């Protein structure tokens, strides 16, 4: 699609419209960083690991009726990469696609004396999400609320409307620090006041077909509509 000709409600510019450029806010030494096959696989592995663990009713959270295995989406990743070139986490850009009408988005920021390897940047993001298990509750799962501490990152990873993810990464130097912005776009968003995922008495009880690897999740062909909410 030509993103310049894909409108969105609110009429904001689309992150994918026009030629890519680094924002002035990146300072003068930014570098977008390629997430190779190994990195993409690791991101997927950790997201599917947590989904599978939650789906069987872990952490005092409910059993999930129809939580799908997530795949990597190149288009979402390309848009996430473009976003990182701005060196700013939250913006008002549109980021819709023809397949995914309201993609969710997570932004992981790093600042430190030294720049960690790409793998360490991913590990740090995973750690942040994992530690939110102490913040999330059965209540949040039944009725999504984002502020209360943080749960946005972990909660999006375990949304049963989510079907795909794609991330990007830019690193730079400013304020006497190495900095990074790792952005992950998801096929869907959690919806305020609606369940993060639907409960079942048994994991994947409402899957047409369960996955063989992630035994508590639906397989990759599960016809979950990412543009519908709970
Ligand atoms: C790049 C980050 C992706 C989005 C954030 C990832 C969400 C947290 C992932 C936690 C995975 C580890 C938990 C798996 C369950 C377990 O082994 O106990
Ligand atoms: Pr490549």
């Amino acid at each position: 699609v030509n993103y310049c000709r894909l409108p969105c409600r609110g009429d904001n510019y689309h992150v994918g419209c026009g030629e890519p450029a680094y924002a002035q806010e990146c300072g003068q030494s930014p570098r977008t960083r390629e997430l190779l096959k190994e990195h993409r696989n690791e991101i997927l592995s950790k997201i599917n690991d947590v989904r599978d663990h939650v789906a069987k009713g872990s952490w005092g959270l409910p059993v999930a009726a129809r939580m799908k295995v997530v795949v990597w989406d190149a288009e979402l990743a390309g848009l996430a990469k473009r976003h990182t070139k701005g060196c700013v986490g939250e913006t008002h850009a549109c980021r819709n696609t023809e397949r995914f009408w309201l993609p969710g988005q997570l932004n992981f920021k790093y600042s430190g004396d030294k720049l960690p390897r790409i793998k360490e940047l991913i590990d740090d993001a995973v750690k942040k999400g994992h530690l939110q298990k102490h913040n999330i509750t059965r209540e949040i799962i039944e009725n999504y609320r984002e502020n209360g501490g943080d749960v946005k990152e972990l909660a999006l990873a375990i949304s049963d409307r989510v079907t795909a993810v794609g991330c990007g990464l830019t690193t730079w130097e400013d304020g006497a620090k190495a900095r990074a912005l790792l952005t992950c776009n998801f096929s869907s968003q959690n919806t305020r006041g609606r369940p993060v995922y639907k409960i079942g008495n048994s994991p994947g009880e409402k899957c047409i077909e369960k996955d063989e690897t992630y035994k508590n999740l639906c397989s990759a062909t599960e016809p979950i509509d990412p543009n519908k909410s709970n």
